[PDB]
């Protein structure tokens, strides 16, 4: 009746994930070996959410991704793929093997693009990403890369929402 | 369940192919992906040894569409076919996708695609199994034309001794 669902962008904080999936639930830290982060504009397309890059992955051996792993349940899949653009072509469903720090492989659902152009994110969504590895105890070095992430230089705001959240933090 | 359905758009769109390694899969139905482009390529930009050209994968692309085959297959062949396409090794990623049949009816399937490669044409080989599963399984004659006016690399040696000899007949 549940699933797992692999989050390594936004809905790495948990206020961010409970907005429009308020039943997700923690399951646990883990890191996808051989794949590595990446934002850019969907089919050249700024994000009008964000106005920067959005996270995404792709395959690159030697390089690793940490996310949260969040259980749902089964009938909040059709609003998940919603959520994350599937059917408008922004990313597709895929099938991961994470591992956990004490060396148990998860098998989860997570999201990719394959139609981008590499493009840095916006400040609020680097905040937001940051927050979120930091709210969830990723480690310190997989946050410091976080950090170290060059936004673009968009100065406007974001949803009020999205906004607030960060005033808090 | 005991089962799980797979939509093959490559070299397994061929029975005598996707049998080799698999031998308990079984034809279920020709389906249609909406909104992704076939396109043949270099994972990590390593040719394949096996093929002596690109093979194939799809990304998202509105507008366009991507023929192929559903197979039904046991639960315990999962891992086998990961390994097969190289998930491990970074060669394909596992996705989920929603496919229609000619009568209109959704599923849900199985499938790959590369997320990191450099576009290559498919080796004269390659191209030939492709189009003997498009034809052999009824894919839409105007598809066929599509694979049939792929322009092919100019490999003309020796592949495996078993790819040969579905060739030849």
């Amino acid at each position: 009746e549940s699933f797992l669902y692999f989050a390594y962008g936004s809905n790495l904080l948990t206020e961010r994930i409970h907005l429009r999936n308020p039943s997700a639930a923690f399951f646990c830290v883990a890191r996808l070996q051989d794949f590595k982060l990446d934002f850019g504009n969907s089919q050249g397309k700024t994000s009008q959410t964000w106005h920067g890059g959005i996270a995404t992955i792709f395959q690159s051996p030697g390089d690793e991704v940490w996310g949260v792993v969040w259980k749902m349940n089964k009938s909040n899949l059709n609003s998940l793929d919603e959520q994350e653009g599937v059917k408008s072509g922004m990313y597709v469903v895929i099938e991961v093997k994470v591992a956990t720090q004490e060396g148990k492989e998860i098998t989860c659902r997570s999201y990719l693009m394959t139609n981008y152009e590499s493009a840095p994110p916006s400040p609020q969504y680097k905040k937001i990403i940051c927050m979120g590895a930091k709210e969830n105890g990723l480690p310190l070095e997989y946050q410091e890369k976080l950090k170290a992430i060059e936004p673009n230089d968009y100065t406007g705001k974001v949803s009020e929402e999205i906004e607030d959240i960060i005033k808090k933090g």
